[PDB]
This record gives C-alpha cells, structure tokens and sequence, in this order.
C-alpha cells in the first residue's frame, strides 16, 4: 500500500505573510512562541510577526539560540522555556535548523515523560508501520514559515539531531511531525546575496532529479517533480544574474523549491543525499553545493544496462533507471526528433554542467579548499559511514562499500566515473 | 649566512605546526583574489605603516 501525505493547508504568494496569520488571531489562540536564528533577530525580520501579533495582543517571545546544527541540548533548554511559558502556537522561521529544532522541541513538549532513546530506536524510518506513535496536537500546534529558497523542510517529516558527547547523528522521521500550516512568501527573500541563491537552486535541482527515479516513486509525485524541473531552467539564471531588479523569477524559483519539497516528501531520497550530509558535516562545508559536485557522478553511477550482482525484483515494478532519465531529458525539451537512449542521456547530463559554469561553483572538492591529508586520512571513515545512514534509500541499484569511495576519489581529483 | 640560517629555521617550525604553504592551499580562489589585489594593495599603505 502507498500513500500521499501533506500538511493541511499551504498558503502562498508575494505579500501573504500578514494576511495568513490573521486566521490565528480570529481563532483562537492567546500565547505564542517563535523559534528563529540570532542573525534574523539581529535584523528586522522577527519584528514583522511580533509587531502584528502585539497589536491584537498576545504573549510573544523569541528563541534565537539556534546553531547551524541542532546539538541536543539547545532543544532541552527550549523545552524548559516552553513548559515554563505554556504556549499553544509555535511558529518556526528560517530554514533547515530552526524548523527541525522546533519539531524536536515540540515533540518533547507534548510528552515530557518519554525519553529520547526510545524515540531514537522505535522510530527511524517509514515503510515500517510498527506500531504507532503517541497522539500529538493536543495542547499546541506548529506553523512553518520559510526564508531560504531551496529547501523543503517545512513540508517534510524529517529531523536530524547531533549528540554533544559522542558526536552521534540521529535521524527521526514519521508522519506526525509535519506542520499544520506552511507559509510561502517572497518578500522575506529579496536581499540574499549571490551565491546563496545558487546553493539553494542546485539543492532543489538535486532534490527534484533524485525523487523522480526512486523505487518508491508512485504516480502521485511524478507530475510535480517534472513541474519543479520545468520551472527552474527559465528562472534560475535570471534570478542569479539580476535581483531584486527582476521580481518575477525569484518568487517562481521559491515556489518551485517548495514544489520539490512536496515531491520528495513521499518517495524518499537517495545516496548523494547522505554523502552530501557527511561531506558537509565533516569538512564544515555548507550543505547545498556538496551534492552539486556529486550529482553528475551519481547519474553516471546509475547509468548501467544490467549488472545482475546486487539487484532485486528486477521484473516486478521498475522499468529501467536509464529510461526515466531519458523521460526527464525529452520532456525537458533537449532532444532531436530521431535519437536513441544514450544520446538523450548525454544531452541531459551535458547541460547541467554548462549551467554550473555560470552559477559559479568550483570543479572539484580540492578547489573548495580541501587539503589532501585530512581527506585521504578520513575517506575510509566516511566511505562506510555513508552506507548505514538510511540509503535504503530508494537507489535503483543497491550499492556496496567499496563502490562509494570510488566516487569520493573521482570527485576530489576532478575525473568521471566510467568503467 | 646568519640571515639565511635564521629564515631557514622558522620554515621548519611551520612544517610541524602544520600550516599550508601558500594562500591558495588555504582555500582562496584565483578570480576574486586577482579582482581584489589592487583594492588591498594601496589600502594597506595608509593604514598606519607609519
């Protein structure tokens, strides 16, 4: 059995933040808490909510203590602040870290008796509905407001928490942590400088390129993935070169980014996802350009006819990983009227590197400022640590350990994966 | 000879303290460095040297 699960209401467009939070004034809440960053609190972005909320009169406060990664102790102080305050509306603002930080400090606010480890053990993935999760939404509810164009963490039920003492990652994922309302505005994002826009643009590119060809791809998220891929090729370079002098392409890039976030929230992600997580978490690389270096090698990694060494149910559901890449390529409008498969694959993967040219990213990991010593020292620390971190995964070809470090070495030197 | 023996020493010191050998290995691209070299060239002249 397969599903399609979304938040209850997604409101969106340019100039829609103050008119969306009128319905929480009308019904019916009186106390509120805001989770955001210190940086946006230093600027005048957090006052745009509090100034509207205090005119009707509600109790508001700001938690601007969010590190770039959640550290499992910030959320403990946040839960202490929350059950000292007792609110019933939690508004998350930002991108990435404040959203899942608010999710984790909300799930421990509804159940202060549950310990973290049984949450870390009972709940690690979906496709496994054993057995159930405690009832939430009883004394509070969550609103999610995005700022950065390119992530979809306001519609996805995912969270990543880093331990302080051991440095241990913990992913949490079940469909009881999606927010109740997602607000998609474009006025909040008009002054971000390049190339912060290009990072999120390539992040949305990879999230939409992956989630079409997964093995969990049902027919309910194919059309939206193809729509997210269609809406970037006209409006991402125009948003990169000028801005905010052209206030048309930026909001369309923003909206297609949250379309991609809707797309991968049901058919899950792949291997370059966790590889980008570990590559960015170790070298302190910003997430978003890590997979932009990897994605062409991953497309080459999946473009093989049929090596039957680690395949599974190859006559049951999946046609071919080649053919769906060909479908992306000739749907996008990049093909002659008379072609074959491999020519369409080549015309597809020739194009995004020409895009990455003017988006202005380095051509390997070494030009991003990564030495040889610590890289070759810890490559076998990462090579199998990126195997058990849920990949599993919906890779069309099941991988093994020594095939990932081939990608990790071919990317750092600036070569291609061909055999 | 004394001057040469002096500046031969702290290069061996920088060896085992583990620091890169030029600015490029620290992670500085060529484009924005050649863009901003004449900005920094005279701006580091008036700034009290003297």
């Amino acid at each position: 059995m397969l599903w399609h699960k979304l938040p209850k209401s997604i409101y969106f467009r340019r100039g829609s933040l103050p008119i969306a939070l009128d319905e929480v004034i009308t019904d019916g809440h009186k106390r509120a808490l805001i989770v955001t960053d210190r940086f946006l609190f230093n600027n005048g972005y957090a006052d745009q909510i509090t100034s509207v909320l205090k005119a009707a009169g509600v109790e508001t406060e700001v938690f601007f203590e969010v590190e770039a990664d959640p550290t499992l102790s910030i959320v403990r102080k946040g839960a202490e602040l929350a059950n000292s305050f007792k609110p019933d509306v939690i508004i998350a603002l930002g991108g990435g870290s404040p959203m899942d930080a608010a999710k984790i400090m909300w799930v421990m606010y509804e159940h202060p008796e549950t310990h973290f480890e049984e949450l870390a053990l009972r709940f690690m993935d979906i496709r496994k509905r054993i057995y159930k999760f405690p009832k939430m939404g009883v004394k509070a509810k969550m609103i999610a407001v995005t700022t950065t164009s390119g992530t979809g963490s306001e519609v996805t039920p995912f969270a990543v928490v880093t331990d302080d003492a051991t440095g241990q990652k913990y992913p949490l994922a079940d469909y009881a942590l999606t927010p109740d309302m997602a607000i998609v505005d474009a006025n909040l994002v008009m002054d971000m400088p390049k190339s912060l826009c290009a990072f999120g643009g390539l992040d949305a590119v990879t999230h939409a390129m992956e989630a079409y060809v997964s093995v969990l791809a049902s027919e309910f998220s194919d059309g939206q993935a193809l729509q997210a891929l269609k809406l970037l090729k006209e409006y991402l370079p125009a948003s990169y070169h000028e801005g905010s002098k052209n206030p048309v392409a930026r909001e369309r890039v923003h909206s297609a980014a949250t379309i991609a976030g809707i797309a991968f929230a049901n058919a899950f992600l792949g291997v370059c996802h966790s590889m980008a997580h570990k590559l960015g978490s170790q070298f302190h690389i910003p997430h978003g350009l890590a997979n932009a270096l990897l994605i062409c090698n991953v497309i080459r990694y999946n473009a093989n006819d049929n090596p039957t060494k680690q395949t599974a149910f190859s006559q049951y559901d999946r046609p071919q990983a080649r053919r769906r890449y060909a479908e992306i390529a000739d749907h996008l409008g990049l093909s002659a009227p008379g072609d074959r498969t491999a020519a369409k694959i080549e015309k597809l993967l020739a194009w995004l590197e020409t895009l990455k040219a003017e988006l202005g990213i380095p051509k390997s990991i070494r030009e991003a400022g990564v030495q040889e010593a610590d890289f070759l020292a810890n490559v076998d620390k990462l090579s199998e640590d990126a195997f058990d971190d849920q990949c599993t995964g919906a890779n069309p070809r099941y991988p093994l350990i020594s095939e990932l470090k081939q990608i990790l070495l071919d990317t750092y030197y600036g070569r291609d994966y061909v055999e």
